[PDB]
DNA sequence: GTCAGTCAGCTAGTGCTGAC
DNA sequence: CGTCAGCACTAGCTGACTGAC
């Protein structure tokens, strides 16, 4: 059949027909600013669509490429970019189709698999690398990862997804595909009924490419309607900062962090042997052999028939640590808690890491998402590296590459600094500029001791109670916030005394608490001005959103600045979890990397917070687990 | 010889339960 | 709190073991 093979020469199979070739005029601008009447072939659909979204497109094959098409990109200010891939695993998937939507022109689509010369793509690379031109990508993370992997460079992003979700204010957490936003903001239906059609095949059908072009083309009108809204609410700053953190996250994902195989295997052997002997000990201790040692109800029944009683002689009803922490008297309970802690560590960490280690490179690669979190913080997906245990300093399994070196840094008490900025309290400014940690000052006011006498044991109470009441936490509940968590223990009278004392001096915190309680607004804001709306008033969330949001924003600015500066020495940003940036560099450059890091984070802090200085604790470590 | 009816193993799902 | 993983229990599905006139 010639009808299906009508345009087979361009590597397109005409499955559904419904297209027609066209060769018309295009008035481009010559490099000498001379208007030239160059003509370009372009296909079009016979069946029209009711929407105004553009649907035309040129296919530029190696045998069909012409130099004059490159003139179209001249003088532009922005363009679209939609990339098609054969799969989701970036390390082992090949970029199929790269579209560009240039305004008042059809979408240029590069059939990559048929492009066998480097002289074609460099025209696209020059556009991608220039910072003066803005780029628009739906979910820019994925396309940026694939591009950077395959030897491209893209130097400006305007993620419509980020603008949409920041305008959503975390009201609806789903419905952010391209169709959703396009319907909500453009009154157009894209008809994305493509059920993930076959892509690895060299030949491609007409419907697939035509619908792919529209998904690329619609983004320009979406950007025009989005920039007006984002400027309307004065959310320009947050969008500007958030768009530039796409590239650092991409570099973290593509680099990842290496894992030591031999150390991990050795650790598995020792922990497994210890688990076996301890499980045998427990099974002996329970006085019965049929018990499945894991089951909560079975072990609870075993304890109950073993006559395990509390201080008041009452039988145990729960195995919760918050309940079992007070029942340390029994010999069996110590072994039981030991067993369960060891099993949690084993299953969570040692059986899980071998599943997520790439044998091809011996590296672990996370998946990072930025606005997925309520407060806007980073969340580590798949291997949740926010979840790697801190016990034993298990991070020594992780290491840098064969010859490089880790240089980690972290903010020292960023959260309380943000509180100091927002509340405008004189005492916290006094303490900070006098070079005294707010934990130390809190301990001093609690104990009324002289300044150097704030020992670690005393400072623990301050460290707990500060974070306790800085978020408006009930003084009755401080007993429960202590008895179960951290290492505090008190009574009601002392709870009341501490609650009175803290707000006796920290006038700013009291004022902030009273106003946040009174207003009861459905909306709250940060220093970076990101906006969120809660379904109903809630004291704890209402207090916690601004401080932690600004803390996240400072880290994001630090990340973009660090990407900007590190390029000279070929540095790479590896991981960041909780106010802690980890970079990597080959030896002989450490003396410079330390300075670049501290300067970048200092400028980051100086941008947002003016009154109070920052203080960055920096260390250079052979392994992530260095003390 | 055959086919309902009750007996199921299994599959899924919500409930509930401990962990840094 | 958030998260994830892990385990009973309860209820519905898809074939095997009868029971028969
Ligand atoms: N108990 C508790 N811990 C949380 C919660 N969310 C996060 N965390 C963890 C991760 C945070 O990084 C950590 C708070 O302690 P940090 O590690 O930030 O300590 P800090 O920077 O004060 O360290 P330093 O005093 O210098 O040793 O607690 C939560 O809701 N409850």
């Amino acid at each position: 059949d010639e009808i299906t093979k009508k345009y087979i020469k361009d590597n397109i199979i005409n499955v559904d027909d419904n297209i027609i070739k066209k060769k018309d005029i295009f008035k481009l601008k010559n490099e000498n600013n001379e208007i030239t009447e160059c003509a370009f072939e372009y296909f079009e659909s016979k069946k029209k669509f009711d929407d105004d979204i553009e649907s035309r497109f040129f296919i530029i094959n190696d045998n069909n490429y012409n130099e004059n098409i490159n003139l179209i990109y001249k003088d532009i200010k922005y363009c679209g970019l939609n990339i098609q891939t054969t799969g989701l695993e970036v390390f082992d998937e090949n970029i199929r189709l790269i579209q560009i939507a240039v305004e008042n022109y059809p979408v240029i689509i590069y059939d990559m698999f048929n492009i066998n010369k480097k002289d074609i793509l460099d025209g696209l690379r020059k556009v991608l690398e220039n910072k003066n031109i803005i780029k628009i990508i739906q979910n820019g993370k994925f396309d940026a990862k694939f591009l950077l992997h395959n030897n491209f460079k893209i130097e400006n992003i305007f993620d419509t997804y980020i603008a949409s979700k920041l305008l959503d204010k975390n009201k609806n957490m789903y419905g952010f595909k391209l169709n959703n936003i396009v319907e909500k903001y453009l009154n157009v239906i894209l008809d994305k009924q493509q059920q993930n059609s076959v892509w690895n095949n060299s030949l491609l059908n007409n419907n697939q490419l035509f619908y792919a072009a529209r998904d690329s083309s619609c983004l320009l009108k979406l950007y025009k309607k989005l920039k007006e809204e984002i400027k309307k609410e004065n959310l320009h700053i947050v969008n500007d900062i958030e768009n530039k953190c796409i590239l650092p996250i991409c570099d973290m994902e593509l680099n990842g962090i290496k894992v030591d195989l031999e150390n991990l295997q050795k650790s598995t052997n020792e922990i497994l042997n210890e688990l076996n002997i301890e499980k045998d000990n427990l099974k002996k201790k329970l006085k019965d052999e049929n018990i499945n040692v894991n089951s909560q109800q079975q072990v609870l029944k075993a304890l109950q028939k073993n006559n395990v009683r509390d201080i008041s002689n009452k039988l145990i009803e729960n195995t919760s640590d918050s309940n079992l922490k007070n029942f340390l008297n029994h010999e069996e309970i110590i072994s039981l808690r030991n067993y369960r802690r060891l099993y949690k560590l084993y299953s969570a960490f040692y059986l899980k890491l071998p599943l997520h280690i790439n044998t091809k490179t011996n590296k672990i690669h996370t998946t990072f998402n930025q606005l997925k979190t309520f407060s806007g913080r980073f969340s580590s997906e798949k291997p949740n590296l926010q979840q790697i245990p801190r016990q034993k300093n298990i991070r020594e399994i992780f290491i840098p590459n064969d010859n490089n070196i880790f240089i980690i840094a972290d903010f020292k008490q960023i959260e309380l600094k943000i509180a100091a900025e927002i509340t405008n309290d004189e005492i916290m400014l006094k303490a900070y500029n006098n070079n005294i940690d707010l934990h130390t000052l809190t301990a001093s006011i609690i104990t009324k001791k002289n300044i150097p006498d704030i020992n670690k044991e005393d400072r623990h109470i301050a460290k707990a109670i500060n974070f306790g009441l800085i978020y408006g936490m009930n003084y009755v509940n401080l007993k429960n916030y202590a008895n179960t968590y951290y290492g505090l223990n008190m009574s009601l009278d002392q709870c009341l005394y501490f609650y009175n004392s803290f707000f006796e001096h920290y006038k700013g915190i009291y004022k902030w608490h009273n106003q946040v309680k009174q207003k009861r607004a459905l909306q709250y804001s940060t220093l970076s001005n990101r906006k969120v709306i809660f379904p109903y008033f809630s004291f704890t969330k209402a207090l916690n959103y601004p401080v932690q949001g600004t803390c996240a924003d400072i880290l994001k600015l630090a990340l973009v600045d660090l990407y900007d500066n590190l390029k000279d020495i070929n540095g790479k940003i590896i991981l960041c979890v909780h106010d802690e940036i980890i970079i990597e560099v080959n030896k002989k450059f450490q003396e410079e990397a330390l300075k670049i890091l501290v300067q970048s984070m200092e400028n980051s802090a100086s941008y947002f917070l003016k009154k109070v200085k920052c203080e960055v604790s920096v260390k250079i470590a052979e392994n992530w687990g260095s003390k």
